[PDB]
């Protein structure tokens, strides 16, 4: 996953906060 994104539900979710 790219910067600002992480794997949660087997998918790169946006968590840029």
């Amino acid at each position: 996953c790219p910067e600002g994104y992480i794997l949660d539900d087997g998918f790169c979710t946006d968590i840029d906060e």
